[PDB]
């Protein structure tokens, strides 16, 4: 799954692909929960589609947080940005 | 771009899937960015694709912040995770 | 996010719909999660990945058993093949 | 159709992807099915289709349950939720 | 999941478009099965995929019945070509 | 294009495989014609789309009897529907 | 099936789509056809995938000549290449 | 990009796959620009796309020729109906 | 082909949309076709290929040119970069 | 993610199939933050689609400058029509 021939790409880079690839996966789930969560019809599902959507979130926050660890400029970036106040685009 | 017809979503649920694909996009770019980083055979064109793959994480981080001041649930995971210490998944 | 009009579709029908696409997506998520423990060379990304996938397994599972209880032919074939013992195929 | 090198992946490990993507094919065909019965204005093809959606349901049900057999931590949360009452998420 | 707008297609063609897609899904779930068969180093799945497969085989032949029956062209040359013996170019 | 690799098949799978994912293409054919067909308001047009159409079932059924000649599931269950009469769920 | 909305495309470029995609899908045919008849290893099969090959040649063929003489700019250009010899680029 | 690996597929097949494979993206670019054509809202672009349009047309035919110069069959069936008068379906 | 409704869309923003999806599909082309032309064994396709890939660059340009009098910051970047000597990454 | 094999392929060829790829992705980026600006109904989301959107004009613009540098087609068709006045087609 990664557009370049694994034996140029160095073990971390493709273990940060495995990472980010993970968060987007988990993103997509929260987006898509969030959706049915509006959308259902039955109560008993909401309660699960609404449950298994904020755990998504969590599986998201763990692995940006091994990113975080493990690239400067993540560190740097999310250092900058994340538990501000004010004007995001002016920090 | 929504599995939802949008006259059931909330309005805040079609502005977090606006943000949450942006993050997504923002990750894919890193993503390949850095492998084609490690593949280039020319060191100006690596250069500008290093450029470009940081800035990328910027772009994330700033949608990321915005989430998490939108939504409850990624304010809560992102503060029990983010700038930790100490294996990650009992934090 | 159907094949058919929703105009056509009886509301039980993308209820079912709702459910399935989401057990569809925790299966691959729990596939890929597994593929990425295999191959990752960092312990502390294993533990997450491995962490996120045994919970993609309990969504599946809460989810099924909506369906388990929201359909009949469902509720007979889950109650013919789990939890038994001997030869699959002569259940 | 594996996301990791083959090379790299335990023999256990593709068996259950193998499984896990039947799965994943059968529940998308019960989907499928289930709509085009609900749209179709044929009742002889009707009939067809929603004969096909139930045995889909059954080769989802025996797949799952060699899944089930073989990892640990889906046995495991399969048997808290299935045939149970009472809210799901408790 | 039509190429063309509905309110342009006659009822018949849409009622053999979902026909014709349950075979094509069906011929998948045939090829993909016997792949599995092939590969699968664990016996009691081997059972399961061959049975799953051969049961796809009835419900895409009962499907092509169906075309048959509602299509004279489908119904002039399945008669030429189908349970025939000699070289099948010369039927 | 196959979802196992080629080292594990065996030839005879992967000679059906060229066989199901030809009637595959062919019935897909059958369909896209078929709708555009109907949504043409061009007469000339029409008429190639239609031919053409009709050509890919004779593809298709050519190709399945190939299928059925060479694997006893395929002879078993297109003999028990094709050319019957009565309803075909029995 | 169309990238613009159909109530601002002109009837003829309706018509002109349908046309071009079924070109484009009868070349596709032709190409997967050929590449089947190059690693097929059972001469019934082959003799059928050649036959069906070349007829999607003369389908492809049929519905060309309906551009041709329902654009003039098809018509322009393929009067200038086909049927010629010497170097197609200086035709 | 081909189905079936390079090794049992002749050169010339796979020639013609580039050939054909690069009309198909012609065609497919011809029927593009023209909905882009009929839709847009601004004349100095209409006229951009307009001229790309034609000029694919030319790199199509151009294809096409060669296809006829290498494919006996190419060569019989676009005899039979190029440039040609009366009904397509009987020439 | 748009990723939100058209009705929330500003005319220039569709025309804009456009014009960059034209831009993308021209350097998809010349990306292709210069693949193709270094892959090539015949000499008389080789040349076709490579003339194609080379207008298709001309296409772009074009397009690229109506987005840069059409958008502010198009028009910025470009200008900042476009026909420079130095180091592109210092500019 | 090449079309032909890497062993065939020039190292240039690669290279400039590195920029391609990553001017579209940007182009790519551009279209759908542009769409989602004018979508977006919370303002401060908005001014972070929007800060984003231009960035990734300069990411675009930086790549496409490597590109003429490094493709005499390329800096020649740029030159004919960038920064240019009157009527694009006729430059
Ligand atoms: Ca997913
Ligand atoms: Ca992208
Ligand atoms: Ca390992
Ligand atoms: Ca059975
Ligand atoms: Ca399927
Ligand atoms: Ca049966
Ligand atoms: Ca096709
Ligand atoms: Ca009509
Ligand atoms: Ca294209
Ligand atoms: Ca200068
Ligand atoms: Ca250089
Ligand atoms: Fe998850
Ligand atoms: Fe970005
Ligand atoms: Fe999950
Ligand atoms: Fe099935
Ligand atoms: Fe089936
Ligand atoms: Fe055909
Ligand atoms: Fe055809
Ligand atoms: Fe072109
Ligand atoms: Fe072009
Ligand atoms: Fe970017």
């Amino acid at each position: 799954s990664t557009h370049e021939p694994l034996e140029v790409l160095k073990e971390e880079t493709v273990n940060r692909h495995r990472a980010i690839v993970s968060v987007m996966e988990e993103l997509e789930a929260v987006d898509w929960y969030d959706q049915r969560v509006d959308a259902s019809t039955d109560p008993e599902l909401t309660a699960i589609l609404a449950h298994n959507r904020d755990e998504e979130k969590e599986h998201a926050a763990m692995t940006l947080e091994w990113l975080r660890r493990n690239d400067a400029k993540w560190a740097e970036h999310l250092r900058t940005y994340l538990f501000t106040e004010g004007p995001i685009t002016a920090a």
